[PDB]
C-alpha cells in the first residue's frame, strides 16, 4: 500500500560537442546507445533482462532520433529485445522528465529496475517541408529543426506570439531589470568554474569517450568541447546582442546548440540489492510549472516553488542546486524571484550550460547527475536540479545522497 | 514513506477518426489535439482549471505541427490557462496509452491531484525530412517520407533487427504463429460488422465531439467516423492482393490504416474528485510494457499482458472487456490464442476496432482505455483491460476497474 | 543564299495551371505535335530532318537535359536526328523558328522541325547544393514563373521586378490606363471566343491522349468574361497600380512544332509551301520595363528588310499583359484595336506557356494571313528580364 | 549572298575540379567573367552594337535559370540594349552557340555577336517534382549535377537510361577498345596538357577568376600531371571489374565559363577587331543513345561531305575526350591513327576537365589557338554528347 523508496545510482555522460563539432559525425540514436553501453559494463551484476524501461528525453524526434529514440537506442546498445523504452519531450526538460517519469514508475511499485536518460543531436537535427494540400501545389518549403519555432500556427502567433528563445531572454531582461554587466558577470563565472572543474577532473569522472573514425585511425573524444576557459570580462563587453543594439542577450551570455548523451539507473531497495548496485541517492519528487511563452525563462520559479512547498524544504536547506543557464539573464532573474544570491556558492558550483552547451534532450538528465556527483564531491545532503523549457514551463528535480 | 493513492478516470471525449486525405486531413495537429480539451473544458463547467497538475499527450511523429511538445502547443491553444505544464510521450502506437498510464503514476505517488491525458496523430498532414549535408556541395540529399514506418534507416538495426515494415512484421507474425488468411479475414469481417452494429447504435456518437472544417461558403462539421467500410464481406476480403507479394497474407482489408484524430480523458485523485466535482467512473488498476523482437512487432502485448496481470493478480478470463488493439488480424488474431482467449471471444472489441475504426498512432491508446471504459458502463462489466502493439517490438496493457 | 518556307503547323490545345494538361509530362507533351507532324506529312522521308529546334524557359524538370532530343525520341523520329533546346524566355518558342530559319537561309540544312514546349504545371522546386558541412541554410524554391536563385548583384544594378510590377511600370511610363487596359482584355476574350465558335483554334489543335481521356479545346478562355467584371478585380500589386489577372496572361501547359524546308526539301518530300520566311530580330530593354522590348526587335527587323510596320496584314503581339501590349502599339503607331492586330485574340484568352507561345504566334499569323489572303505577317513577343523577339513571314 | 563570318578575340575562365577553386562562383557571374575580359580587351568595340549574346548551357535549374546568356550579360557591364539568348545540346552546347552565331552573321541578320558557354556542376541544384495530389507521399530529390533526372519510363524501355560511363563502356565493348589503349589514350592527354601548361598555352587563353576574402585563380586545376602508366592501371572501372572505363580515362564533372566574338568583315573593320579564322560551316548527327560517345563520327561526316573537305585536310583536330574509349572509337572509325600528332596536340578534358556548356566552346578557341600557334590553316573541334549526338565545326585561319 506505502509508495517505494527510489535510488539513482551508476550515472554517466558522453562529452557536450559543439554544433557542427567533435560529435556532429555521430546519428543521435547511436550517440544515445554510448552512455547507455557504459551502464552495461560499468554495472556487471545486473541482470540485464530484468531492467523494466527504458525512460529516454529527445526534443527533436524528426531525425536519426525518430520513432522512439529509447528503444532504438536499448537495441544498439546490446540490451536485450525484451526491455521496453519510452522518449519524453518536455524540449530542453526532457531529460530531467525521464529521470522523474522513471522515478514515480518505481515510487508507485509499477517497476523495480529502469534507466533514465537524453540525447540531442543538433548538429544532425533535419530539414522538415510539411506535404503539399493540393495538387500541383505551389507553396512546398523546407524548415531547420534544430532549434526554435517552426510550422508556426498562426493561433499560436496572436494570442501567445512565437518570441525566439533569445527573444523571450531579451523579454525576461527587460520585464525582470537584469542588466548586461549582470548578465556578463555571471557568464564570466560560469566559465571560470567550469574550467576550474576540467582542471579538476570533475567532468572527466562524469564521462565516457566517444569514438570517432578518421582516414588515417581513429581518435576519442573525451572533452567537453563548448568551453571558452580564456573568456574575460572585456570579451564579453565586446559582444553584440543577437537582437539588436538596444537588446542584451549576446552567445557570449547564452547556452550554446550542441551535442550529447546522458543515462543513469535508477532502483527500488530490493532491485539495488538484487543487481549488486551502489546506491548515491534518494528521489525526494519533481515538480513542473507554467508561464508566459514570452518570459519562458522564468519558468522555474513556479516549478521550485510547486516541489519545496509541497515537501516542505526551504530553497535554502540545498547543498546544491543545479540551475540551467538557457541564457544569464533567466539564470539571474530565477535566483532573484527565489531569494537566492546571483552568486550564492551553492549555485551551479561547476558552471553551467554557458560554458558546457546544452543538447535540449540531455540537458534535463546532466543536471540531476551532475547535483549528485557535486553532493557526493563536496559531502551535501540535498540537490536541487531545475530548468526552464519553451513555450513557457519549468521543471524541478529534489534528490537527497544516501 | 506515505500511502499510495487511488486514481481514477473521469470524463473522456475523443475526434471521429479521419482517412487519410480524408475528413480532417486539414486540421493541423496541434489543432486537432486541441478539440478534445475544448470538449472537456466544455462539459465539465465544476472544474477550477488552472488547477490541473500537467497535460500528458502521446505523439509519434512531432517532425509535423506537432512539433516541440504538441501537448502544450495544445493546452495553449485550447484555452487552458498558460501555468497548466504539458509534456508529450512517444511509444509510437502506444504513445496515448502510455500518456494515461503515465498520469496514473503522476497521481499515484502523490505527485499530483488533476491531470490531462490524451493523444494525437496527424498522419495525413506528417511531413518529409530531409538530412543536414555532411559536407560542402554534397551530392547526397535525400526527402523521406515521415507518415509511417521507417526512415533515417541505422545499418546496424538493419543489420542486427532488420528494418521490417510494420506490414511485413505482420506477415512475420503470421507465419510464426500460423495464422491463416483465412482467419484473419473472418476477423476482420468481424470488426467490419461490430463496428457498423456500434456506430448505428449511436455508441460512437457518444464517444464524439465534431470537429470545425473550414469551407467556402461557410464551415462544415466532421461528426462520424470515416474508416468504416460497413458493406465489407467475406468475399471481398479474399479476394484481396496481399501488400507484401502474392505468397503473402496481409492485406489492406485486414491491416489497420492510416489515419487522422484525437482523444483526451481526465484522471483525478478522490480529493481531486471531490473538489472539482467530477464523477469518478473508473479506477486505474496498472500499466504494463513488454519488449519482443522487432521483426514480430505483434505479438508484444503478449509480455505486457503477462506482467501486468501478474503483478496484479488477475486472470486475463477475469476481465469484462478486452479492447485489443487491431494494428492487423494476423498480430490480434496470433495474441489472443497466446493469452488462452478464443479468436471470437464476446468480450474481445465488442465494438470493433482499428481495422474499421483505423489508428492514429498517436491517438490509438487513449481511444481503447476510454472505449473500453465506456463499454464497461454499457454491459455493467467491473474490470477491462486494454492493449496494444509497438513499432520496433513492444507492447502495452493498462487494467481499469468500473466505478 | 536560300528561301526558306514554312509548311505544316500544329499545336496541343493550351491547359490551365494544374487543368486539363497537368498531368502530362513536358517530354511526353512535346512529342505530341511531333507525331502529329509525322502522320499528317507522309511524303516525308523522315530520316532526312536536318535538325529540331524547340524552344523550353524552364528545363529543371521533365524537360532536363535537352528537350528538343527527348521529344524527338518519345515521337518516334530515327535516332539519327539530331535536336537542340533554345531558351529566350516567353519568345522560346519564336527563336526555335528564327535560328531554324537560319540554318537553312546559310545552306547547312534543308529540312527541319521548329517548336516550342512548356509545361507550367509541371515545373519543379529547386534547392541549392549546401556551402558548408551541417548547413542550416537549405530552401526550396518555385521555378513555375519568375525569379529564383536572385543575383544581388542583379538587384542592386537592375532590380529584380516581378513581371507583374514591370508590366505596372510600364502601364506608369507609357501612361496605359487601366480601363484601357481592361478593354484590351475585354477584346482579346470576345475574339478568342468568337475564333475557337468558328473552328479557327481547331484547324490549328491536335488532341492531347491522356491513358483514355482526350484533351481537344483550349481552356484558358474566359468567354464569359464582362468589363464590369474586370472593373471590380484588384491590381496584383495594390490599390495605386493597374495590372490585375484579368488583363494579364495566365501560366499555362503547351506544345507546338512546324516544318521548315529549303525549296529542294519542298519538292522532294512533297511538302505544301505555306509562307516563306522574311527574316527575324532581336532587341534588349531596361528589365524593369520589359513590356517594351517589343519596340526595338520590331523597329530593327522592319528597318532592315525596309517594310513599314502599316505594311503587314496581320500582327501576333503576345499578350504578357494589356498594358505592355497596348504601350508597344502606341510606340508603333498602330491604334490600340487595329483590326490586323490579334484577330482571334491573345495570350489574355488563351494562355501563355512559356516555350510554347513564340512558335504559337507564328503558326497562328501564318493560319491567319491564309484565312484573310493577306501577304505579309509579323509575329513579336516580349521577354523577362528586358528584351523583345520579331520575326516576319509572307504567305507564298 | 552568305557573307563571311570572322572569329575574332577569345577568352577562357581557367576550368575548376567539383567542390574546388570555383565552387563558390555563380554561374550567371562565372558567365560574366570572358565577357567582362573580352570588354578590356577589345578598345576598339562600340558595345552597344553588338547584336547577340549567344551562351551555350546544359543545366539551367540553378543560378544559370532564365537565359545565363542575358543575365550574364547584364552582369558583365554590357549594355542592356544587347539581347541574349541561351542554347542546350549538353556537352556540345558551347560550341552551337558558335555555330548559331555564325548562321546569323552568315545569312546577313547580324554583323557582330559573342559566343559562348558556362557550366557550374559543382553549384549544380536538387530538383524536386511538384505533388501530383493533395498530402502525396512521393516527394522525391534528384541531383542535377549530371546525367539522367526524371526519368522518363518510355524513354528507358525503347532506349535505355545508361549513364554517361556506362554509354562509353558500351562504345568499349561494341567498337573493341581496349582498358590498355585508353589507358595510353589518358597518359597522353595529361603528358599533353602538362608541356602546354608549362609553355604558357593555356596562360594565353586564360582570364583570371577573383574570389573575395581574396584568391586569384588562374590555373587549370583538374590536370594530374604526375599520371603514369601503372598508377592507371591500378585503378578501377566504374561500372565493375568487367569494365574499362575508370576515373583516369574518363573526364571529370567540372565547373568554368568561355567566350568569343564573331563578325562580318564590316563590322572587324568598323570595331578595330583582329579577324583570326573565318568559319567554314557546322554540322550536327544523331546516334543511338546507348551509345552516345560515337555521335561526332556522323557529324563530321555530313559536315566533310557537305563542305567538300577530307577529314586528313584538317591541321589540327580537337576531338572532346569525355572518354578514352569513345575517343578512341571515333578516330578510328575516320580513319585517324589513335595517336596522330594533329589531334588535340594540347591534350583535352581527361587533363582539363569539361564544364558540359563551356566544353565546345572552349574546343573552337583552342583549335583557332593552336593553328596561330603551328600555323596550320584548316581547323575541326568535335564532340560528343548526351542522348546519342555528335556537333561538329570547322574554321579556317585567315
Ligand atoms: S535549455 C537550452 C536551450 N537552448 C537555447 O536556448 C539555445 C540558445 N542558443 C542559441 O540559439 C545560439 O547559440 C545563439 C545564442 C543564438 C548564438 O548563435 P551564434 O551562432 O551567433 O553563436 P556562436 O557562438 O557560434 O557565434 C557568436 C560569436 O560570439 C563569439 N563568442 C561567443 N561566446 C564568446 C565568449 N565567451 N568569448 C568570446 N567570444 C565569444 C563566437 O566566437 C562567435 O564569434 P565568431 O567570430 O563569429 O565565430
Ligand atoms: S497501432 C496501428 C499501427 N499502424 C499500422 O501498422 C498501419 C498499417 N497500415 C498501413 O500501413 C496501410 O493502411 C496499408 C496496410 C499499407 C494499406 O495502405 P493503402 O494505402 O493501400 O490503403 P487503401 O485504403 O488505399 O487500401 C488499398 C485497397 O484495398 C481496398 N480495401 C481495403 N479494405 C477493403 C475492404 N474491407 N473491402 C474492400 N476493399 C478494401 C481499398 O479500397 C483499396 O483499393 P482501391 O481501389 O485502391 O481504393
Ligand atoms: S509571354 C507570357 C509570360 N508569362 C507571364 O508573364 C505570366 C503572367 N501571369 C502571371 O504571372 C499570373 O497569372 C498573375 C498575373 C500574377 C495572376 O496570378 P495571381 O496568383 O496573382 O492570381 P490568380 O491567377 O490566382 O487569379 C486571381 C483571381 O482572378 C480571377 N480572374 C482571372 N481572370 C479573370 C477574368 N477574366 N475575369 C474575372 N476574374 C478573373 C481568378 O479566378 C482568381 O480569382 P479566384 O477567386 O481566386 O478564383
Ligand atoms: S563532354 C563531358 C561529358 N561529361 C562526362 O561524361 C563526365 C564523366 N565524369 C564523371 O561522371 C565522373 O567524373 C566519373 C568518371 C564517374 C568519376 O567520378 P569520381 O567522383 O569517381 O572522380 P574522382 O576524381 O573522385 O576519381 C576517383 C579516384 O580516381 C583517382 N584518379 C583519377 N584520375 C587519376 C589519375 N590520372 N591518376 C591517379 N588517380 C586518378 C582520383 O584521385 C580518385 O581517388 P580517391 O581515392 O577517390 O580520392
Amino acid at each position: 500500500g506505502s509508495m517505494h523508496d527510489v535510488f539513482i545510482c551508476d550515472a554517466i555522460r558522453t562529452p557536450i560537442g559543439r554544433f557542427g563539432g567533435a560529435l556532429a559525425s555521430v546519428r543521435a540514436d547511436d550517440l544515445a546507445a554510448v552512455p547507455l553501453k557504459a551502464l552495461i559494463e560499468r554495472n556487471p551484476g545486473v541482470q540485464w533482462d530484468q531492467v523494466d524501461e527504458v525512460f529516454f528525453g529527445c526534443a527533436n524526434q524528426a531525425g536519426e532520433d525518430n520513432r522512439n529514440v529509447a528503444r532504438m537506442a536499448l537495441l544498439l546498445a546490446g540490451l536485450p529485445e525484451s526491455i521496453p523504452g519510452v522518449t519524453l519531450n518536455r524540449l530542453c526538460a526532457s531529460g530531467m522528465d525521464a529521470v522523474g517519469t522513471a522515478f514515480r514508475a518505481i515510487a508507485s511499485g509499477e517497476m523495480e529496475l529502469v534507466i533514465a536518460g537524453g540525447v540531442e543531436s543538433m548538429s544532425r537535427a533535419p530539414f522538415v517541408m510539411g506535404k503539399a494540400e493540393s495538387a500541383y501545389s505551389r507553396n512546398m518549403k523546407l524548415e531547420d529543426t534544430t532549434i526554435g519555432w517552426r510550422f508556426i500556427n498562426p493561433l499560436m502567433k496572436s494570442q501567445y506570439g512565437v518570441d525566439s528563445m533569445p527573444e523571450t531572454a531579451d523579454n525576461v531582461a527587460d520585464d525582470y531589470q537584469v542588466s548586461r554587466a549582470d548578465q556578463d558577470a555571471f557568464a564570466l563565472r560560469s566559465q571560470q568554474k567550469a574550467a576550474a572543474a576540467q582542471a579538476a577532473g570533475f567532468f572527466a569522472e562524469e564521462i565516457v569517450p566517444v569514438r570517432i573514425a578518421h582516414k588515417k585511425g581513429e581518435i576519442i573524444v573525451e572533452r567537453d568541447e563548448h568551453l571558452r576557459p580564456e573568456t574575460t570580462l572585456e570579451a564579453l563587453t565586446k559582444l553584440k546582442p543577437v537582437n539588436g543594439p538596444d537588446k542584451t542577450v549576446t552567445a557570449g551570455n547564452a547556452s550554446g546548440v550542441n551535442d550529447g548523451a546522458a543515462a543513469m539507473i535508477l532502483a527500488s531497495a530490493a532491485a539495488v540489492k538484487k543487481h549488486g548496485l551502489t546506491p548515491r541517492a534518494r528521489v525526494l519528487g519533481m515538480a513542473s510549472g507554467g508561464v508566459a511563452p514570452r518570459v519562458m525563462g522564468i519558468g522555474p520559479v513556479p516549478a521550485v516553488r510547486k516541489l519545496t512547498e509541497r515537501l516542505g524544504i526551504a530553497v535554502s536547506d540545498f547543498d546544491v542546486i543545479e540551475l540551467n543557464e538557457a541564457f544569464a539573464s533567466q539564470g539571474l532573474a530565477v535566483l532573484r524571484e527565489l531569494g537566492v544570491a546571483d552568486d550564492a556558492p551553492q549555485v551551479n558550483p561547476n558552471g553551467g550550460a554557458i560554458a558546457l552547451g546544452a543538447p535540449l534532450g540531455m540537458s534535463g538528465a546532466r543536471l540531476v547527475l551532475t547535483a549528485l556527483h557535486q553532493l557526493e564531491k563536496s559531502g551535501g545532503r540535498k540537490g536541487l536540479a531545475t530548468m526552464c523549457v519553451g513555450v513557457g514551463q519549468g521543471l524541478a528535480l529534489a534528490i537527497e545522497r544516501v
